[PDB]
């Protein structure tokens, strides 16, 4: 064996070395006592962890039988509801309360705007993310399909000025909508000056100020001839870079080189569904990146420093130039062999994540010879089921704080709302974290995986595409905003919404995603720094703080709508529609699995069945597999169907990775591909996985590949 014995634990050496040599130095935490903390916290909390997982299995078991004992269709929702209360699945709502969480940064309590999520195992992507707090609107507009390439404005090897002018025009118009001049348009501006503390803008036959001078917030250079001008609207910053000597500024009517938008206000470094990390070596690669981010010395190429400005009244000030970080730890399910037992039992990965990522974050609270200036650590806990599992997270963070010698309530929690048992008890869930909570958040994929698994025995479900528009999910989206607002989230915590997955479809993002801030969402997920810039446009257009005031007190969702199961209408599909959906789901699984098992990639630009590039995480494996498994259970399709579909889609996936040197085809040797067998196992063993979770099968298969590669 290759482990370091500490109490009842056998720590993997790679881990042991990393914590001692890299992580602990600077934290003034005694390496001896730290490892004692670990062995003690693990031993003390592991049974509670295991009891929760057991309880998930008990409830599901009762719901399984219940559905199998229904003669009368359609489902009596009154009985169904009372059964859930009986078995303690549906708990009574607590009285109104207001969260009490202190020491939270302004990016979270106050500022509405984009929030970026990125695989922590990718230093470059993670580097770009932390620096994505500020980004160029011009590069984003020119680089993407927001500005059409319709004849004249196509992207070429060389810079296209027809295109550049439309980019300019777009930004000129954005200025008009966001920070309006009393008279005239930014489009005709010829210069910018600052006299007596007010911003004057040069116009052809006049000059004006802002309609609200308040929106002027600073500048750089000399007041007579500024190198930039800093505007604020809706708490978000806009910078107009003025440089008549630049290529763009030369042919610009006011000498403007660019417009810079405060984009990714916060960022989530992810240890969960966007990364593949199945052993001790994978975990330390992850932890090491998190360390470099927190010490501030990650480099491939560095982390930006803050920005300097002159106050409107000729003073001096500063704005942060990094995107405030969260970290997402893994949920309650998995164990990982980075630490094993004396009998060989793996130690729970969630517990490990709280200890290590929390240890590491201490560096981010002190001068990089920097992060939460108010003294907090931000962890996003995924895949929780119900308030009891939330209280368990508190106690974990409590103990870890003691081990690390941190003040209590230092380790804040963002509660993901992505499991059905959490949704319908959301108010209780927040109350259980009332003094630590900084964040709620909804999303399609995981929540829909759980929806389908929980009602597996009820009957055939609707196609994946139909789920977005089903009653349960609309109620869920609204119910989350309400429970957040009612618990006092406005001004105190983020209410968030899900990811835009179509990375090349930015015009479409720019028209569609605006509904999220309009839905009252203080923040929402974007897959890149570019998209974070474009999504920033939405918070300039929507006054989220006002939308939230207006929603306050409304109960827009009822428990009946939440509990409305997405059953399919009897004989709803034509045989070709069934085939299209099977082929679609098998392609989604195959497309994501092959990269996961063969290459340890947890998120990437995966072409779908129609060659649209989706940037999904592992949750897309849960929904897709649970759905085919559902359809299997109820005889919507056969096993001959599933196999035939997988065998057709694998060559297709193969070609979609034609440009990848490292790629191993799955065709034609299907049963010899670990990736192919994994895709197949997820589907055929799907009904039996706890809550449809894909980690057990996936992790095992990636570890199987690692071993064949070890030869
Ligand atoms: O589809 C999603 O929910 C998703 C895609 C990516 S990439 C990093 C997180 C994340 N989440
Ligand atoms: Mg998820
Ligand atoms: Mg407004």
């Amino acid at each position: 064996t290759d482990r370091v014995s500490v109490g009842n634990l056998r720590i993997a050496r790679v881990l042991y070395d990393f914590v001692n040599n890299e992580a602990l130095p600077g934290t003034d935490i005694d390496p001896d006592s730290f490892w004692a903390g670990v062995d003690k916290v693990v031993a003390d909390l592991t049974p509670q962890n295991q009891a929760l997982l057991n309880a998930r299995d008990e409830l599901q078991a009762q719901i399984d039988k219940w559905h199998r004992r229904r003669v009368i269709e359609p489902i009596d929702m009154d009985a169904y509801r009372q059964f859930l209360t009986e078995i303690g699945y549906l708990l009574p709502e607590p009285d109104d309360f207001t969260i009490t969480t202190s020491g939270v940064d302004a990016e979270i309590t106050t500022t509405a705007g984009p929030q970026l999520v990125v695989p922590v195992l990718n230093a470059r992507f993670a580097l770009n993310a932390a620096n994505a707090r500020w980004g160029s609107l011009y590069d984003a507009l020119y680089g993407t399909d927001v500005i059409p390439e319709t004849d004249g404005a196509e992207k070429g090897p060389t810079y296209n000025k027809v295109r550049g002018d439309k980019v300019i025009a777009y930004a000129r118009k954005f200025l008009d909508d966001s920070v309006p001049l009393s008279s005239g348009s930014f489009g005709d501006a010829t210069g910018f000056t600052v006299q007596d503390g007010q911003l004057v803008v040069a116009l052809p036959d006049k000059s004006t100020g802002l309609a609200n001078p308040g929106q002027f917030a600073g500048y750089t250079g000399a007041a007579e001839s500024p190198t930039s001008v800093l505007l604020i609207n809706h708490g978000l910053h806009i910078e107009i870079l003025i440089d008549p000597e630049s290529q763009v500024g030369t042919t610009d009517r006011a000498g403007v080189k660019d417009v810079i938008l405060e984009s990714a206000i916060t960022t989530i470094m992810d240890f969960e569904d966007s990364v593949a990390a199945v052993d001790a070596a994978d975990k330390v690669l992850g932890y090491r990146n998190w360390l470099g981010l927190n010490k501030g010395d990650l480099a491939a190429r560095v982390l930006n420093r803050d920005r300097n400005y002159t106050a409107p009244g000729g003073g001096q000030f500063t704005l942060p130039g990094r995107s405030l970080m969260f970290v997402r730890n893994v949920g309650h399910l998995m164990t990982n062999d980075a630490i094993v037992d004396t009998d060989g039992s793996e130690v729970f990965e969630g517990i490990m994540d709280a200890l290590f990522t929390g240890l590491i974050a201490i560096h981010g609270l002190k001068a990089s010879d920097i992060n939460s200036r108010t003294g907090s650590i931000y962890i996003v806990k995924p895949k929780m089921h119900g308030p009891a599992e939330v209280a368990f997270t508190c106690e974990l963070f409590s103990r870890v704080e003691d081990v690390l010698g941190l003040p209590q309530n230092t380790m804040k929690i963002g509660i993901m709302d992505e499991e059905r048992r959490t949704t319908v008890n959301l108010k209780a869930c927040i109350k259980a974290a009332a003094d630590r909570v900084v964040f709620i958040n909804t999303g399609f994929l995981d929540r829909t995986g759980d929806e389908i698994h929980t009602s597996m025995e009820a009957g055939p479900m609707v196609r994946k595409g139909t789920m977005k528009s089903q009653p349960w999910i609309l109620a869920y989206e609204d119910h989350n905003v309400d429970a957040g607002l009612a618990a006092g989230f406005s001004g105190r915590a983020q209410v968030g919404k899900g990811m835009w997955t179509m990375t090349e479809l930015m015009a479409d993002m720019v028209e569609t995603k605006i509904a999220q801030p309009r839905a009252g969402a203080s923040t929402a997920w974007v897959p890149s720094p570019t998209a974070a810039t474009l999504h920033a446009l939405h918070y300039h257009q929507v006054d989220v703080a006002a939308v939230q005031q207006g929603l306050a007190g409304k109960r827009r969702a009822t428990i009946e709508q939440l509990l409305t199961i997405p059953l399919a209408k009897e004989l709803a599909w034509a045989p070709d529609e069934i085939r299209e959906e099977v082929d679609n789901n098998c392609q989604s699984i195959l497309g994501y699995v092959v990269r996961w098992v063969d290459q340890g990639v947890g998120a990437s630009k995966v072409p779908d069945i129609h060659d649209v590039a989706l940037m999904e995480d592992r949750a897309t494996l849960r929904i897709s597999s649970q759905l085919l498994a559902n359809w299997l259970r109820h005889g919507v399709i056969t096993s001959a169907d599933v196999r035939a579909s997988l065998e057709r889609m694998a060559p297709l996936v193969d070609r979609q990775n034609a440009g990848d040197v490292a790629y191993r085809p799955m065709a034609p040797n299907f049963d010899d591909s670990i990736a192919f067998l994994a895709a197949q196992e997820l589907i055929l063993s799907g009904a039996q996985q706890p809550n449809g979770y894909t980690e057990p099968i996936l992790h095992r298969r990636r570890r199987e590949f690692k071993a064949r590669a070890a030869e």
